[PDB]
């Protein structure tokens, strides 16, 4: 489909549209690299990047810092 989609499949990694629609924006802009995405899933020991992973990822790396409260 695309570079991002092909990049994952290259390492036997799959991605859902729910996460692609979001991860694409953070990937296309040049925020995170493919190497970082795979490094995250590695710690989780999984070959499926779903919305749950995408959320924890950006939250782990420290990106998209936009919260209504923002405490700590």
């Amino acid at each position: 489909m695309d570079e991002f989609v092909k990049g994952l499949m290259k390492n036997g990694y799959l991605i859902t549209p729910s996460a692609y629609y979001l991860l694409v924006g953070h990937f296309n802009e040049g925020k995170f690299s493919l190497i970082e995405l795979i490094k995250f899933a590695k710690s989780r020991e999984t070959f499926i990047i779903d919305d749950e992973i995408a959320n924890e990822f950006l939250k782990s790396i420290g990106a998209e810092v936009e919260l209504p409260q923002e405490i700590k």
